[PDB]
């Protein structure tokens, strides 16, 4: 079972998508963060350049690390366990629609779920789960952490 030995994790937004502004991004990647920080003991801080821990991108089919990304639809992002290098890191198809709506798909959602991979969380079978492997629109405007998805990181960390 991996997990991160350190609680203040830094991250970094590399690239952008063009659909959102950058201001709207990086709410949904910020927001996404808070969800997972109000139920462990780790915190979260943005750096704009140099090395982070957590490494954030778009990027399209093959992107150098030997999973590609496949065009609209099908798989819509995948993110690392933690670790060294590219562990914990969280890469996004450039070629999907992203949004801040209802409409598909909304970007704060899949960010939420990737984060608990890079976190150390693996999938759940629990349809209402924040963890389960397949993609489902939930109200986001004052969302909060489904409780089989609390149980999964008080178990990591605490
Ligand atoms: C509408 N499309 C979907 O719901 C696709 C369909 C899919 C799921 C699993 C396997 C193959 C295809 N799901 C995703 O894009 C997942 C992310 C969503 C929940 C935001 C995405 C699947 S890729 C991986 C498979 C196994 C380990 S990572 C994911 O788990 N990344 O962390
Ligand atoms: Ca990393
Ligand atoms: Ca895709
Ligand atoms: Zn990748
Ligand atoms: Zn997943």
């Amino acid at each position: 079972n991996p997990k991160w030995e350190r609680t203040n994790l830094t991250y970094r937004i590399r690239n952008y998508t063009p659909q959102l502004s950058e201001a709207e991004v990086e709410r949904a990647i910020k927001d996404a963060f808070e969800l997972w920080s109000v139920a462990s003991p780790l915190i979260f801080t943005r750096i704009s350049q140099g090395e982070a821990d957590i490494n954030i991108a778009f990027y399209q089919r093959d992107h150098g690390d030997n999973s590609p990304f496949d065009g609209p639809n099908g798989i819509l992002a995948h993110a690392f366990q933690p670790g060294q290098g590219i562990g914990g890191d969280a890469h996004f198809d450039a070629e999907e629609t992203w949004t801040n709506t209802s409409a598909n798909y909304n970007l704060f959602l899949v960010a939420a779920h990737e984060f608990g991979h890079s976190l150390g969380l693996a999938h759940s079978s629990d349809p209402g789960a924040l963890m389960y492997p397949n993609y489902a629109f939930r109200e986001t405007s004052n969302y909060s952490l489904p409780q089989d998805d609390i149980d999964g990181i008080q178990a990591i960390y605490g």
